[PDB]
């Protein structure tokens, strides 16, 4: 009986309808995945922005603090001139040891974060 | 003649439906691994933001305390050097008298904002 | 009749060319999603590295400044001893207050970021 050609065509049609619904599920999930990835990108940018602003202000203040401390060291050595300066009065294996100024290096890091986030606006 | 022409084409259709089904299987597997991989990235963002903001909080608090003491020191040094025109006149420079910015509340504000962004990962 | 079976067979095959097309569209999209994800991972790593390099420097210099400020307090207390020390001459509820040293605590947070990022090289 050609009733076979009816039924096997039916199963094929049935199976196509399953395939299309599974493609439907996949498609909607891809739209969901793309959305979440953009939301994640957005959070990375916003977070990097806040963090680098915090870094900027810590760094500006650190350097101003350092200037004043180095000035204070000069003036305290002056007042301790006859005692051999702080180097002799307060004496430590790292007493005279100079104070690093990493403000430009930290600035350079801030610039590198800013440069990375510029790249989001193309990716 | 025709009985086999129906058959072979029905076989070609069926077998192509098996290719599609397996192709779908592999797509589903990649989709699952993608969602997992996104999940782990989100996780690392939160943990790294958490660690970084903790460091910022501590640098900030200490920087403020240090500032407080440098302020006292300048005062004491201005007092001690008073009969020489204060600190200002003795250890000169175009920026000797310069006030020291206090950015502690502005940094704290930046910490707040990161914490707020991370809160939002718990809603998606 | 023949024309019916054949005409439906055509409709099947037409759906198949439509399915295979949508699938290839999906596959191309999955590959643009994978590339996007890896670019994002790399931005996270670079960004974290620059930020922690900035934290490391700020921390190092903050710790040096602190050692110097502490010395200076001893020096100013020695100088103003014939007048009650710093606790009397500027007199505040946080004048003699000990300055916290969080350099190990900050180094710990830097370690923790480096460990989180080392993990990207496994996924």
């Amino acid at each position: 009986e050609n009733l076979y050609f009816q039924g096997n065509m039916k199963q094929i049609e049935d199976k196509i309808e399953e395939i299309l619904s599974k493609i439907y599920h996949i498609e909607n999930e891809i739209a969901r995945i793309k959305k979440l990835i953009g939301a994640i990108a957005s959070k990375i940018i916003k977070t990097a922005n806040y963090t680098t602003n915090a870094l900027f202000l810590l760094n500006k203040e650190e350097s101003e603090i350092r200037d004043h401390v180095v000035e204070h060291e000069l003036a305290l050595n002056y007042l301790l001139a006859h005692q051999g300066g702080l180097c002799n009065v307060v004496k430590g294996p790292m007493c005279s040891s100079d104070i690093d100024d990493f403000s430009k290096n930290v600035s350079d890091m801030i610039d590198k974060v800013h440069e990375e986030m510029k790249k989001f606006y193309h990716e």
